[PDB]
Order: structure tokens, then C-alpha cells, then sequence
């Protein structure tokens, strides 16, 4: 009389065991939720960024509470000229109209595993800075100008050290996809 | 009379999954390398696969893998894990493939969370994300 | 609960000794 319902099936799900004891405690997994970008590999480890920060600080003979000014202009330079320059080169930062020059050897040499991954820690601030300077005049980083990025709004996702997190727009992800043009 | 009764699970006799005898060796070997006693290592292995979900399962031997306590990162050497994994790390880590999809789906119901194996390959889907690790 | 951190190791570093006394003043 009562319609014959299908006996629901239950997919057993195989725990990885070791000598009769499981290797995972589940009360911790149902509570362990780390940020994706913190455990990622595209971003250099926090221990590997502090080493690069102090090493460059020692190389420039610039004390604390003053270096943030230097790092304030490092990423702006790195936005325009990528993050894989020649070691023997030099990078520039402006005071008014006068250019000041800092050697590029300590930055690239002391960056492990690479400069791009070390510089990815600024990827959250770079888009905020590009958008801030894009509301008054068009301002496109050279990473887009070389590859013919024919868009105005999609410019804050157009630097070399941008990290593709889970929350980037799909258009940004494809905009990174073509790469060399 | 034995064949009409012998029905093993496909994934147990498979070759993509490392042998149970070859997983216990990798488990004890890594346990000896980290000097971490039992009833405590499950916590370490609780974060090993989460790291391996994001960054694949073929990293550099001389590298290091990270696991978070609150906001502070802790680092474990990657040499014992890759070196002592036979025949390879992917097949040894495949034993967690049943738990990985359950974990990814658990962390996908509150915010979008896609492992980097999909982000690099442009996996343009939301529901099909729990099948997107190495 | 607290993640099980790896016990840092300390590489002992062998001073050149002579009859129970070191030959270098550091």
C-alpha cells in the first residue's frame, strides 16, 4: 500500500588507517580552517619574508621606523617593471622630482625562493594602490601595456606579483591566462 | 568456487593507491623523523593533507610545508615526507583522497574555496571543486 | 590542540681542545 521507497544506500567512506588505528583525528579537522593564501605556495613563507626584510634592511644600512618609506616605493617600482629584473641593476624612487637610486642586488639575491613570491605579500595593497591612482587619470602598469590589456577597470589585477586567490573575479583569472601577447 | 566468492574492493587492489604495507612504513618513518609521539601526530597529519591539497603532491625535497596555529605559521621539513614515500608521494597521499573531498566540501559551504590545482587550470565551476586536488 | 612543533635541534660545535683546555679564546 505505502509506496515502496528505495532503500537509501550509505557510502562507506574509507579512513586511512595504520595498524588498526586511524591516522586522522576528526574533531580537529572539523575545526581546522586555515586561510587559503596563508598555507599557499605562491606566497613566500612568513619566515622567509622576515629574513628578506631584515637582510635588505642590513644591506641598505637603514634603521627601522624609516625603512617603511623605502618599502613604500619598492612595490610601486615593482608594479611597473615586474619582479624579475637583472640583479646588477638598480631601482628608482622619487622625492618630488629628484630620483634616488637603490642597488637591486640585495633585494633579488636575498629573496627566497624568488622575488615574485616574496613580493606577493604586497599583492593585497597593490590593487588598492592602483585603484587609488586610477580614479584621477588612467594609470595602467606596464604588465598590461606590453600585453595589450584593452580595458580600464581591469587594471588593478595587472601586475606581475598578483596572486590568484579563490576570490579574484573570473575575468581577472582569464586576464592573467593569456600571459605573453 | 573461490572466484564466485572473491570480490575485493577495486581501490584496495589498485595500483594508483600505495600498498597498506608501504603506507605504514611511510607513516612510521615520518613519525621517527619528526620525533613526535603517537596520539599527537594525527594533529600533524591533520594539516599535512590540507597543505597537500593546495600545493599538489610533487614539491621540492629540500622545501618545507606550513601548518597554522591561529595566526602563527609552524614549519616542518619536507625532506622526510617525500624521500620516504614509496613509490611516490602522490600514491602515498592517495589514502587521504576519501577525506579530502569531505573536507573541501565542508569548507566550500561557507565561502568559495577552490584548491590551487583548479585555479591554475581554470576550473570554471563551483560545485566541481571537491574533485580538484592532485 | 596546539600544533606539535618539531623540537628544534642544536648542532653541537666542536672546539679544538688540548688536555681539557681550549686552544682558542673566542
Amino acid at each position: 500500500h505505502t509506496v515502496p521507497r528505495i532503500k537509501a544506500i550509505t557510502s562507506k567512506m574509507r579512513m586511512p588507517k595504520s595498524k588498526g588505528a586511524t591516522v586522522l583525528n576528526l574533531e580537529h579537522l572539523l575545526e581546522y580552517a586555515p586561510q587559503q593564501i596563508d598555507i599557499s605556495n605562491t606566497r613566500a613563507t612568513q619566515s622567509q619574508f622576515d629574513t628578506w626584510y631584515e637582510a635588505v634592511q642590513l644591506a641598505y644600512d637603514i634603521g627601522e621606523t624609516e625603512m617603511p618609506t623605502v618599502m613604500n616605493g619598492l612595490m610601486v617600482w615593482c608594479i611597473e617593471n615586474g619582479t624579475s629584473p637583472n640583479i646588477n641593476g638598480v631601482w628608482v624612487m622619487m622625492d618630488g622630482d629628484e630620483q634616488v637610486e637603490y642597488p637591486l642586488k640585495p633585494i633579488v639575491e636575498n629573496a627566497k625562493p624568488t622575488l615574485r613570491q616574496i613580493m606577493a605579500h604586497f599583492s593585497d595593497v597593490a590593487e588598492a594602490y592602483i585603484e587609488m591612482r586610477n580614479k584621477k587619470e588612467p594609470y595602467m602598469p606596464r604588465y598590461g601595456l606590453v600585453r595589450n590589456l584593452r580595458d580600464g577597470s581591469l587594471a588593478r589585477y595587472a601586475f606581475d606579483f598578483y596572486e590568484v586567490t579563490s576570490r579574484t573575479p573570473v575575468r581577472a583569472r582569464e586576464a592573467h591566462i593569456q600571459m605573453k601577447a
